[PDB]
């Protein structure tokens, strides 16, 4: 993982390593860059499943000390541990008991997934799905004692790119 | 459906027709007794899945006008539309925007499922699972506008049997 | 099957009994109304899978002697043998070695599937999917000796409703 | 179930109602002809799965009091509760604690499944699979206390047809 | 694989790399530490599936020349090739045609899987499952000519830890 | 990937790294040898699935600049990213808009998969399957604008081995 480039053309053309496929059984994996393996992190107490694929941009460091994380919408779930070339639609702003958290929302490169080319920004994402994603983050850790998540709202591509820009910078010191 | 007996020996030995398997994709089916078919009722807005199998006791009529409904815990999900001989462990008491709702909690007959014979009452059901079920009912209809569910708590086998007793009585007028 | 109503309000509000779920393994089932069971019709030589759910309107008789058939787009595949309340978006016009064939394109009632409410007519169906459906019909029977299918194009809701109207009429003699 | 014909042309052209798909999770279902539903019979103690589809010929009565049962080899598992038009390859002779048991081995009609047309008799069935089936019957009930199964060997199409012939006769009194 | 630590705190807190998920299709994989890939070892003649997840402790060498192997009980199967932080419940003692074989029985760290925290020792593992595991090992290689497995019985956490202790020692020469 | 040997005994005994399992959802992955990861290449416009497992021989370079690719027939799909020891049955000759393309057809080593040992050459592969594979290649890229594939026919083990021989040579310069 630690040698996969952050992107062909940052911040708009970036790579995402998938950790949790959309609709997978409710087990959270986290990539160990140090090992090149997915690690079983948690069996989700609520047993709720990610509504979209979940992963990270390698060679990034967000303020929380982990890589920039990303939700990638696709017509079929992606393989855990695989890498996909992606583009941003925006971000979901949240705060939990430890501080700010933001998850980017992305889709594959148009050449990879023509099915998603019509999605130009976060607002093109179907209402039911944005609502579903918001609900997921608000509730999935409900049975993890000591934890809480509050969703603040959505932001656009600019904000997503800033997040990418900074994470790439921080990672290099 | 309308000719399947409520039970071999009511209220302790009863039958459950399965409508929604544990962990099935988030689509709610409802049996049409008049037709002998499962009907697509709703695509669940939250996309949350039933943590246990869900069905009903045929030839019962609860106060809400539908048959007595039941959660049936099994080691592998049951086939939608199949029937299972069951025994009660208790009930989950709830109220929603339309009034009282109670869902029985059951397991298969010991001869059918030896794996569940150790469960004698609701208290033997693992904490994580009862918590998971409570959370599911509190949140699954969160994105159905106009709807709400509040979970009151659990009750034992006596209460479950009363519910069966009355539903069987009401159904016969 | 033979007692399930064609629809609550024909031709715009109709019922579809599902025979083949979207993306199911490549085995064609056909409902036997006389028996109330799905019959294994054919293992598809090309092994191609239906890109959308496939079924029929009960109590209809199309000119080809079978019920009016329908493709039903949903976010998760529907259960074979289940029934869904649907509305039409249009039709796919085709001809095969035996004559005209038309398949309606439908989605569930808005109350059943909010995810599809945005689809008002055939033109709202994503390009990639219409193309995918056209390709499927043109090729799926490619390895059935003696058979061929040619796709003529799409038509709108009016045409779909006429097809429903006539099939309902014919079925009653 | 009780109205599905035993066959279009007995004993060589017969119908099989599927109860347990090949490779399904290890739950035994049994069709209730009286109800027209599949009943959960047993969660298999060994958790072993049927290596081929398992069902019965309707309107037959074998000496053991149940319908003639049949293993149906197909390239993809069949839907539980569906019906398939079949032809026999032979039988597996067995005895258990209750007496003789014989399971026919069948494949779909050549027009249904071209993939199986090459199988003319039991000897054309791959060695590994016959061995696998024999092992399954010898071991699957190993953890059902009081039960045992001994496999005697295989027999051909004649024997299979006799079994069909008699079961059809007995069923009619 | 060869750089994943044996454990955070040996022998009680160790790591397991998963090779075969619970209930996966009957194909045996073996991790190639030299390559960092899972290798297709065998299609199991009996077609029996592992009842629990199966893997190994990296950087261990058992007396048989392979790493210490482990069965890891979880509520949903784990991803092949993933790593899980685990704790031992005991061991299953066996002998096959090549000599002693022992498989540890483990569960994830309590923080990873709260669902398993109630299991303190091998005796807390449900009877049906221990029986199922014993049966699996006794029979799964039944159709591998030249091979046999005899199960001797179970042992506790002490024995499991000794096995870990020695394998870690041997691996380092 | 780049360190996995081409084979134990080239050209007849070789290794195949699997990229796309038989019957997987229609997403094309390509191994990045430089990274040791599978990359999402394309969501297949036709949504057609590989009828057999698809992968490549590592440390080979075909004339088209990519490694020698191989279809591997197995009784259950193989894990993406896994490696299997294989033997050739022949090849499928094709041309597309960019030039010659040939895909080898292989099965696992007899010791790995006894189920396939009966297949000695391409002609032993069932007709329906060869036809299915030919159809797949002729049609799967039908909705990739600018692309086309024409299937020329099949060739035997000699031709397959030549392809292996040359790819191994080219890779080493
Ligand atoms: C949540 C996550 C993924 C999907 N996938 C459906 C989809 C995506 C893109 C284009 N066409 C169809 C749906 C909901
Ligand atoms: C929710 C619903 C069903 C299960 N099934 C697991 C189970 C049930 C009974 C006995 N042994 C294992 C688990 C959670
Ligand atoms: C719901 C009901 C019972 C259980 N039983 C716990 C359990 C542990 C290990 C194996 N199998 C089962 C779990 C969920
Ligand atoms: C073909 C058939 C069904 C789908 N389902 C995806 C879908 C449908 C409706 C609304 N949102 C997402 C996609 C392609
Ligand atoms: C068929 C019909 C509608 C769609 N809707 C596109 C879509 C994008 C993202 C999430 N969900 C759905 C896709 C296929
Ligand atoms: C056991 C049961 C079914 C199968 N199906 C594979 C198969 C069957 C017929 C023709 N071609 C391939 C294999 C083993
Ligand atoms: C049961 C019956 C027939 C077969 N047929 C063998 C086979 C080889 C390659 C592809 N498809 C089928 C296998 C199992
Ligand atoms: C065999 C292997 C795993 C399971 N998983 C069920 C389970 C495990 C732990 C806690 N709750 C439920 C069951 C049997
Ligand atoms: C296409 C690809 C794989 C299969 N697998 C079935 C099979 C293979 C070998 C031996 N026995 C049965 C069938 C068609």
């Amino acid at each position: 993982f630690s040698n996969v480039p952050a992107g062909k053309d940052l911040p708009q053309d970036f790579n995402v390593i998938i950790e949790i496929p959309a609709q997978s059984e409710p087990v959270k994996y986290e990539a160990d860059k140090a090992l090149g393996l997915l690690v079983v992190d948690r069996f989700i107490g609520t047993g709720m499943r990610y509504p979209v694929n979940y992963g990270f941009i390698p060679q990034t460091l967000s303020g929380d000390g982990d890589p920039v994380d990303v939700l990638v919408i696709t017509p079929f779930p992606l393989l855990a541990g695989s890498v996909v070339r992606a583009r941003a639609l925006g971000m979901l702003k949240m705060t939990d008991e430890s501080g700010v958290d933001a998850k980017l929302v992305a889709v594959p490169h148009d050449k990879v997934c023509p099915m998603t080319a019509n999605l130009k920004s976060i607002d093109d994402v179907p209402a039911y799905l944005k609502d579903q994603i918001k609900h997921f983050f608000e509730q999935y850790k409900a049975l993890e004692k000591g934890k809480w998540v509050k969703v603040e709202g959505w932001d656009g591509i600019d904000a997503a790119h800033k997040e990418i820009t900074d994470g790439v910078a921080n990672f290099k010191k």
